[PDB]
Formats: structure tokens, sequence, C-alpha cells
């Protein structure tokens, strides 16, 4: 039995006193409220909030039975007796507490009938997790395939079809019960930790996500090389093998930006060496030369690191001496069994552990390491009696990886203020994206089921802050011989998801350069396509940094009034314009694509489809996966390069998909130096915009550039604009008012400025795009 007793509005927070204690409400923005119970006691701080001490001006009004605490769009309605808080956007109820807070920590909310609930981070349970319950406890799930209620990277957060996001801002071992035990009840539980939740509202799914990342953090733009081709396996055994692999990419003519060194870089065996955090010189004898030699070829080196320092490693004594490891209640360094051996865990929550760990990253970075891979941050093994500076293992568990990323991010920015950190990790918390965390979906099995689960996982993570979620392409775990068709399908999908990193246990090759001739013939032009599409991908990355908009978007974005679309985990949007349907079973001969109503084109074949709702049936082939382009799309390309270090935008090729059903369309291309972490903030970029206006007798393109530019920016770009499904009735082109004839023959065989290819229904315009506004008008 809880009831209101009194409140105090100071400042700018609402502090309510019930018969059970104090509750603090603070708006972190016009659309987001933090609600802290047991406010009067000392608790762990928020981890989810980027600005935890924020509190914007809200209006408070009181009635006999209620208080109202209202921000711009979100309003908290506080019922006095019994005590219950409910949340409104406009006049629409978003979410209501049932019993609300109870004591070990428990939050209970009503769920609406028919309300669909995404969230929980990585689970393989279906997109709508309502009817499910599962732990909040980051944990490895080795060799998972088509089901999981608990894996590496959980998030204590949900997204509702009511268009709100609820965050349980708690780092402890806990649980989420989404109307499983009781049909109309959402229950959040934790053994300890902070007793707070955060509700974020939005008027659309993109707006919801923009509002959510506003308060939890926006991902800094990754270096452009993060979007390129990675060579990886578990693992290169020597410097010779590593150099041979870089060489294999060169001789096989596959693009390569980065090679990733797994745990053999610091030891001869899988077990016993973890914590050495230094080169195994027997097998990597000249690592500085190795990294310098790779940089000469435009190739970065990334090294794996882990939280665990084994008692058998060379750094045990020093870590103990430095007080860098978590302790037992008795006060000694805590040592325990984990897969890799016997050892302790670096206390990243302590000053000592942070300084000790950070100095190691600095030293290796100075030697030439370009980026960092932090594995096992669940932490994979984390005994209950382990004590960190700010709480026991069960209390801080779900934030360990989060803090580890913060430490490393801060360390990298302090060391290299003019470069963007690359940090790939397996586990984090809400908001970890603000430290640049790039997560991958762990040790997936080498099975079709493992591949088939990746879109669900990526969408679930993307919706809640993580634009660069991706998988070990081709699959990681076990297997005894390559499943060739599966591998190909996985690396094809790979082109259209955030990070192109094939990786697997090395008894089967994960790199595409080690595959048979047929596989390479299929994948080589696709890996090159990935590079040619850098302007499209890097622009989506830019938008993610701006607004939180994920690179992969769910089908349900296409119709917010059709909740049934939420269930779809088989087709997704890659950027604004591509609808991608991965093939996830062997021998599939055709696919049914639930394309949104409108006009769509086969990405590979240029075929035009129109639909008023019925799905489209496309045949499959082994060399592609089915991809449709939305009418009105501007698809920008540059020539393929071997490494993003060689990237040029002097030559642009842009494909516009024309249809009268799209009378107005817009595109943009974000260009900067690919490396400056301050480029966006300082406007040191070249933002290209294209606008198409398509009427009965005219098709008009307006081109412009903004931004202050950057060193090496081309003043003038040679541009080839290819208009698909172009009318055959255009007779002339005006460029800035100067009329030019459109040739109607030999379009591919002459250096023509404007030509129409009647067999392909493509109209090609070739011109110079300088710094001034440029207008192109086609007239019938
Ligand atoms: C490569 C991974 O090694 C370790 O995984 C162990 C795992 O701990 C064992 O339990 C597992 O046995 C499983 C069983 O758990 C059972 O669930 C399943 O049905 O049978 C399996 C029998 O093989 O054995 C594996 C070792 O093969 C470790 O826990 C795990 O984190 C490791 N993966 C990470 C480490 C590396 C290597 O540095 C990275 O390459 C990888 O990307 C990373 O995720
Ligand atoms: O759309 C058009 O104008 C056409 O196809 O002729």
């Amino acid at each position: 039995a809880v009831f209101y007793k009194e409140h105090k509005l100071r400042n700018d927070g609402l502090v309510i006193t019930t018969n059970q204690g104090n509750i603090r409400l603070q708006f972190k923005s016009e659309a987001a409220i933090e609600v802290l119970y047991r406010a009067d006691s000392k608790q762990l701080p928020s981890f989810a909030l980027a600005q935890p001490e924020s509190a914007i001006k809200a209006q408070l009004t009181e009635t006999e039975n209620h208080l109202q605490f209202s921000g711009g769009t979100l309003t908290a309605r506080i019922q006095k007796r019994p005590f219950a808080i409910s949340y409104y956007r406009d006049s629409e109820l978003l979410l209501a507490e049932e019993s609300g807070f109870q004591v070990k920590i428990n939050f209970r909310f009503y769920l609406s009938p028919g309300e669909k609930i995404l969230g929980g981070g990585q689970r393989i349970l279906g997109m709508d997790r309502r009817g499910q319950r599962f732990p909040l406890y980051n944990r490895a799930h080795y060799g998972y395939s088509d089901h999981s209620g608990q894996m590496y990277f959980g998030l204590p957060a949900i997204m509702s079809s009511k268009q709100y996001i609820l965050v349980f801002d708690n780092s402890a071992s806990g649980a989420m019960d989404i109307g499983k035990t009781e049909s109309d009840i959402l229950q959040l539980e934790a053994k300890s930790g902070r007793s707070a939740y955060i509700l974020v509202a939005g008027n659309s799914y993109p707006s919801l996500i923009e509002n959510f990342t506003q308060v939890t953090g926006r991902q800094p733009l990754p270096p452009r090389w993060a979007l390129g081709s990675f060579a990886s396996r578990f693992g290169y055994r020597s410097e010779a093998e590593t150099r041979a692999t870089v060489q294999k990419y060169k001789t096989e003519d596959f693009p390569l930006d980065t090679i990733v060194l797994d745990l053999y870089w610091f030891g001869k065996d899988i077990k016993g060496h973890m914590g050495n955090l230094d080169w195994d010189k027997e097998n990597f004898p000249t690592p500085l030369d190795m990294m310098a030699d790779f940089k000469q070829q435009g190739v970065k080196t990334v090294l794996i690191t882990e939280p665990f320092v084994l008692t058998s490693s060379k750094r045990w004594d020093d870590a103990v001496k430095a007080k860098a490891l978590a302790k037992d209640p008795q006060g000694q360094p805590k040592a325990f069994e984990l897969y890799f051996g016997n050892g302790g865990i670096i206390d990243v929550f302590s000053k000592e552990g942070s300084r000790w760990f950070s100095s190691i990253y600095k030293d290796l970075s100075k030697q030439g390491v370009a980026g960092w891979w932090g594995d096992l941050g669940e932490p994979e093994m984390h005994p209950e009696d382990t004590q960190h500076a700010i709480g026991d293992a069960d209390t801080v568990h779900n934030a360990y990886g989060h803090r580890w990323a913060e430490m490393l991010y801060q360390q990298q920015l302090d060391q290299f203020p003019e470069l963007r950190p690359f940090i790939m990790m397996r586990a984090g918390f809400v908001g970890s994206q603000r430290y640049g965390m790039i997560p991958w979906t762990g040790d997936v099995s080498r099975t079709w089921g493992g591949l088939a689960s990746q879109v669900e996982l990526a969408l679930q993570m993307s919706l809640l802050g993580f634009g660069y979620i991706h998988s070990d392409l081709g699959g990681f775990a076990d297997g005894e011989t390559l499943d060739k068709e599966m591998y190909i399908r996985w690396l094809q999908y790979g082109v259209f998801q955030p990070v192109y990193r094939p990786h697997g246990q090395d008894h089967i090759p994960s790199e595409p350069v080690f595959q048979d001739e047929e596989t390479k013939a299929i994948l080589r032009p696709l890996v090159k396509l990935r590079y040619r599409m850098l302007p499209y991908i890097y622009t989506a990355a830019y938008q993610n940094t701006l607004t939180g908009m994920p690179l992969m978007r769910p089908l349900f974005f296409s119709d917010e009034k059709n909740p049934a679309l939420i269930d779809n985990k088989t087709s997704y949007f890659w950027g604004d314009s591509l609808l991608v349907t991965p093939i996830t079973q062997a021998g599939v001969e055709s696919v049914s694509i639930p394309a949104p109503k409108g006009v769509w084109f086969d990405f590979w074949k240029d075929t035009r489809y129109q639909t008023d709702g019925a799905p489209l049936t496309l045949p499959t082939d082994l060399h592609t996966i089915p991809v449709l382009v939305k009418a009105g799309a501007f698809m920008p390309y540059v020539p393929a390069v071997s490494t993003t270090e060689d990237y040029r935008s002097d030559s642009l090729e842009i494909h516009y998909y024309a249809d009268a059903s799209v009378p107005l369309a817009q595109g943009e291309i974000f260009e900067d130096d690919g490396k400056d972490p301050n480029s966006i903030k300082r406007n040191q970029f070249d933002l290209l915009t294209l606008q198409a206006t398509h009427t009965d007798n005219q098709l008009h393109f307006q081109l412009a550039r903004t931004g202050k530019g950057y060193r090496g920016m081309p003043e003038r770009r040679a541009t080839t604009l290819v208009i698909h499904n172009a009318s055959d009735q255009y007779q002339h082109l005006d460029i800035n008012g100067k009329t030019i004839a459109i040739a109607q023959a030999d379009c591919a065989s002459t250096p023509a400025l404007a030509c129409y290819d009647q067999e392909r229904r493509q109209l090609q315009l070739v011109f110079t795009w300088g710094r001034e506004a440029l207008n192109l008008r086609l007239h019938k």
C-alpha cells in the first residue's frame, strides 16, 4: 500500500514523498523522463544517460487526486491514492505503472491489449517479445543458432508499438517478464543496483530513436575504414601467417582495410597466456615493422584484448602489485576458473585498474595498433563474490563492458585527439554507443539457423542505439568442413549490413580470399561493390551520428499504422532505399518479398515492379541475394579501391530510379576526410545534395554542396548520372539554362554528354559538378 504524502519542486526536479519514501522525477529532455525511486538513499549512478545530471524546465500542476509533471511532449501523470505514475504523449497514454516500485528491486507496469513489445537486446525469440520472460545478465551463448533467451549483449530496455522506449537504468543481475507470468503485466526485476527507469516518447519511430539517442548518447562517426573489408580468423598464428594473409588479399585482388589479430598475438596457446597483453615474440618477432609494412599498403592492425589476467600470465604479479584486479571480500585479488585458465578480472571501475589497463593500451597504440577488439566483456565469467570498486559482481555485471569501452574511448581520444577510435566489443549497456562501441553477435554456429537469426539480432540492437551491430560473416563456431552455399549467402548478406568482418575458427577459412574459384568469382565483385557503395554507406553512418537512425531499418518503419509488420525478421532496409531479403536456407529457388506499396526495382536486373500491397515473387540465383530499390532512390557510387586509404570522390556515378509516382525525391552524399573526429561539429565536410522533381513533361535535378570542405576535397567532380526507367520522350536537356541535345544511340560507345539507351530505358548525363549550384532539366 503506497500513497502520496507531499512533494517539493526544486530544482528543476520533482521530489515526491510517499509513505514508502522519496521519488525524484527529472526530464532529461522534452521527450524523456528519469524516474528514481529510493531517491533519498545512495545508489549507483545512471549508466544509460549521457548527461545524468540534466534536468530541463518542466511545468507542474496539481489537482485533488493527481499531480502533472509535463515537458514539451511527454507528461507524467501522478495519481495520489493509490500511488501510481502513468506517462502520456499528448493525451495518449503510453505506459502506466501497476504496483510500480517494490522491494529485491521490482517494477510492475500494465501492458495494453495488443501492444507489441520489442527489446531486451540480443535474444532469438521473435521480434515481438511479449509473452516472453528472460534474465538481464550478459552471458555467452556459444554456438547458438535459432533460439536464445540469454546471450552476450542484453539491454534492459524495450520499444513499444505505442512508440515509447522504456529503459531500466540498472546494471545488476535481473530479469524482464514481458506479460508472460501475467498477461497484462510488464515486470522488471534486479537483485540490487539502481532503482530507476527512463521513459522516452516519440511521434514516429525515427523520432523516438532520435529522442532516445539524444538522452542516452549518439555514436561518434567511426573512421571510414571501419566500413571496409576486414581480414579475420581465430586466429593468425604468426607474423608470417598474418603477412601472408594481407598478401593473399593483394594477389587475389580483394579489397582489404584491416587485419585483426586474435589471441595468438600474445601467446602460443589458447589457454594460459591471457593477460600477457604483449607480443609473443617467438611467433611475432618484428611487430612494429609488421604494422608499419601494413600501413604502407593502407592496411590497419587491430588486436584482441580481454578483461582477464591469468595467474599464469606475465602480468599477474604486476597487476596485483598495481591493485588493478577486482578483489574478494577478504581483500585479496580474486582468482577463478574460466575457459582460458585461472585468473582475475581487471577492475575497470577502479582508478588503479583503469590507469593500469589504459597505460597498456597507450603503449601498444604507440607501436602502431590502429584499433581495438575487446572480447569477453559480459564478463564471460564473473563470480558473485567478486568485488569491484563500486559494488559486487552481480551489482555491476551488465555495465562492465560499458565502463571498459568508456575507459578505452577516453584513453584513445586523449592519445590521438585527431583520430576516431575503433572499439569492437561483445557486451555493453544502454548508451555504450556514445563510446563508439561496435558490437558483434558473438560465437554464432556455422549453420543456416545461425545466419537466419542475424537480421532479428541486428534490428533489435539497431533500434536501441547500436547502428554497427554485425555478425561473424560465414559463421564462427565448430563445423568440420565449409558449408559453401551457406558461406556465400552469409558474405552476400554481409555487404548489406554494418561491418564487413568474416571471422571463424581457423580449421575452416573465414576469409573470402582463401575460398575456391567459384566462391571467389561470386564474392569478389560483391566485396568490390561494398567499396563502390561507400558513399551510400558512409552517408547512412553520418545520419546515424546525427539522429541515431540505424543503418539497418526494420520493415515496420514502412507503415507505422500496420503493427503486424513488426513481426518481420526476414526483409529489412539497408539505408533509405534498399529493401534486402537475405537467403537463409539452402536451395531456395524463389522468394516472396513483402515490399511496401509503391514502385520497386530489382537492384541487379533493373526490372520495374509496382505493387498496391501484394508481395512480389522474385527468383533467386547463387551470385546475388534479392535486393529491391525504392523508386526515387539516388544511389551514389565511386570507383572501387583496394583500401579506404586510397579513397577518392573525384569520380562519382549516381543512379536515380525515376517513376512518375514519386514527384519529389531527395538524396545526399556526405564527404569528409574520413578520419577527423571533429569534422561534423566543425562543419569540415562537403555535403552534396540532389533533388529530383518529376512531373508529366519534365524531370528536373537540383544539385548543391554545403559545408566548409576539408583538405583534399575535390573542387570539381566528374559526375555520371544514370536515370533508370527514364521516359523515351525527353527531347532536350538544359544545364543551368544552356540547352543540350539528347543523343538516342551509341550511348555506351561515345563520350556523350546526354544519351538515351532505348534497350535499357536509361538516360545518362555526364557533367562536371563544381561548388556552385547546378540544375539539370529534362523536357519532353
Ligand atoms: C572460441 C571460444 O572459446 C570459448 O568457448 C568455449 C565454451 O566456453 C565452452 O563451453 C564450449 O563448449 C560448448 C558448450 O558450451 C556447449 O554449450 C556446446 O553445446 O558445446 C560446446 C563444445 O564445443 O567450448 C568452447 C571452445 O570451443 C570461450 O568461452 C568463447 O568466449 C570463445 N569465443 C571468443 C574468443 C575468441 C578467441 O580469442 C574470439 O575468436 C571470438 O570471436 C570470441 O567471441
Ligand atoms: O513517366 C514518363 O514520363 C514516361 O515514362 O514516359
